[PDB]
């Protein structure tokens, strides 16, 4: 049987969230990717604070955009991150207000995964978890997603403008993709997610800014 793996069928994965009017889908991916990796080391997660990055990871721009690793890279220096609860996201950058008290989750570090290669990007899913991507998310027919193995050959791979979350991989009807887990709500794609192309060389370059926590 082909490889293939969906870690919100495993409890691995919270439910969809909404950015709203901020540019901080770099901070829902990080998130994303710790909230897995509590749920693999613990047995059990909970949702982790966007706030709590887009706040205090002064190396990114907030709601003006991020990286992953950075936010990894914090969780890590800073000794901690929040809880959604202890640190609820307003959708706009505020001073940061980060206590050790709502602490959810550590980090020991972070890996990237090597630049293109979705060879590596698959063996990381299965073997840590959901992973943090970027892709470039800006072409019209990837924003109207409701269905099926998205794929477009005008996607740009050299524009990543969006970081999202892996959650698995699979095939559907000969058609092999991965699991995207977006940050626009379950009311975008389907309930929140998009199948996208696995395996289409790099298809709106997928696998050029993957990274996953250490904890
Ligand atoms: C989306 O939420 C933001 N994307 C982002 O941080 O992209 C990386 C750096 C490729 C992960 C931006 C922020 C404002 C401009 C448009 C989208």
């Amino acid at each position: 049987a082909p490889d293939s793996v969906d870690y919100r069928k495993k409890g691995y994965v919270t439910p969809v969230k909404n950015q709203g009017q901020c540019g901080s889908c770099w901070a829902f991916s990080s998130v994303g990717a710790l909230e897995g990796q509590l749920k693999k080391k613990t047995g059990k997660l909970l949702n982790l604070s966007p706030q709590n990055l887009v706040d205090c990871v002064s190396e990114n721009d907030g709601c003006g955009g991020g990286y992953m690793t950075n936010a990894f890279q914090y969780v890590q220096k800073n000794r901690g991150i929040d809880s959604e609860d202890a640190y609820p996201y307003v959708g706009q950058e505020e001073s940061c207000m980060y206590n050790p008290t709502g602490k959810a989750a550590k980090c020991r570090g972070y890996r990237e995964i090597p630049e293109g290669n979705e060879k590596a990007l698959k063996r990381a899913v299965a073997r840590v978890g959901p992973v943090s991507v970027a892709i470039d998310a800006s072409l019209t027919s990837f924003q109207f997603y409701s269905k099926g193995v998205y794929y477009d050959e005008s996607c740009n791979s050299d524009n990543l403008n969006h970081a999202v979350l892996a959650v698995g991989y699979g095939i559907q009807k000969g058609n092999k993709h991965w699991i995207i887990k977006n940050s626009w709500g379950e009311n975008w794609g389907n309930k929140g997610y998009i199948l996208m192309a696995r395996n289409k060389n790099n298809a709106c370059g997928i696998a050029n800014l993957a990274s996953f926590p250490k904890m």
